[PDB]
């Protein structure tokens, strides 16, 4: 048994992780916690399009590298995100559509790829492409509109960019096996799969509430995934309320599946969250451990 997450989940080979802003570097409360308990980090903002590529063709890695920095500083594996995405586009890719917009996608994979050759475990690829609801439809953003193809594109280019890297696509309620969206993202994989589009990963968001709540089911998930030729991972997990229960049962179902490769939870505190008023994290403002910290260590140590 080990005292912290990170070194616990790597008795059994996983990983696990947070996210990390890099305006929050100086926090002292953040940096030490964060530096103790974690081994995996992923940028929460700064490896974003607008982030890392603000005028077309002008890159700018200054905030992604102090995330880097800071984690390679620290003993800690890096997962890039993310290359391929509707929301946080900068204005000029925003307003580009079809061919030329193709061509700033791809564009903007291999300029961020080549930055960080050999450095990135995993990318997300493409992150969010699936619609809510009944449908199992693509998402409609202009990255949609240029054609089916951009997701297999978007792949391909990122395999030949860094051969290294693990090529991951990302979203969220797709972690319940009955639900349409989680079908419609096992279809893909599948059809991938079929016609040797190279993807190496699922990541599973894992933004549990009220509306998409946890389900035992995300075992079978990550297990049909796993069976497809894909490892699995936990992307971005927090839970409204932080229950002790559903965040030892999330951890067990990684823990049950070979290829799920570790956790990452969406930030440190409770306040660091994007979801603050909803409390979903594994530690206190005052940076103390939660119920839901011990119960999902514990799990991690059998
Ligand atoms: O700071 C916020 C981030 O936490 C947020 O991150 C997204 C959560 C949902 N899945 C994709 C992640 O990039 O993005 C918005 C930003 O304001």
């Amino acid at each position: 048994a080990e005292s912290t997450l990170g070194a616990a989940a790597a008795q059994s080979g996983r990983y696990f992780g947070t996210a990390i802003a890099s305006g929050r570097l100086s926090d002292s409360t953040y940096t030490s916690i964060a530096g103790r308990e974690f081994n995996m980090v992923t940028a929460e903002n700064e490896m974003k399009i607008d982030a890392t590529e603000p005028q077309r063709g002008q890159f700018n890695f200054s905030s992604a590298d102090r995330v880097y920095n800071w984690a390679v500083q620290n003993g800690k594996q890096v997962r890039g995100h993310t290359l391929a995405w509707h929301s946080q586009q900068p204005g000029w890719m925003q307003s580009l559509s079809g061919s030329a917009l193709r061509q700033a996608m791809i564009d903007h994979i291999n300029g961020v790829m080549a930055h960080y050759k050999g450095k990135i475990v995993q990318w997300d690829v493409v992150n969010e492409a699936f619609a809510d609801g009944s449908s199992g439809a693509r998402r409609d953003s202009n990255l949609q509109r240029s054609g089916n193809d951009w997701i297999e594109v978007a792949f391909r280019t990122a395999r030949a960019a860094d051969p290294s890297a693990k090529l991951c696509y990302n979203d969220y309620n797709v972690e319940n096996w009955t639900w349409a969206k989680t079908q419609a993202m096992y279809n893909m994989v599948r059809d991938f799969k079929q016609r040797g589009v190279p993807i190496d990963c699922v990541g599973f968001q894992s933004h549990f509430n009220s509306g998409s709540p946890y389900n035992s089911n995300f075992r079978t998930t990550l297990q049909n995934f796993a069976a497809l030729g894909v490892d699995v991972a936990i992307t971005e997990l927090d839970i409204q309320g932080a229950p002790a229960s559903t965040y030892a049962n999330v951890t067990n179902d990684c823990l049950a599946v070979s290829r799920c490769l570790g956790i990452t939870v969406w930030g440190v505190r409770d306040s660091d969250s994007w979801r603050s008023e909803q409390t979903p994290l594994l530690f206190n403002n005052d940076g103390s451990k939660k119920a839901a910290y011990t119960a999902v260590l514990d799990a991690l140590n059998g």
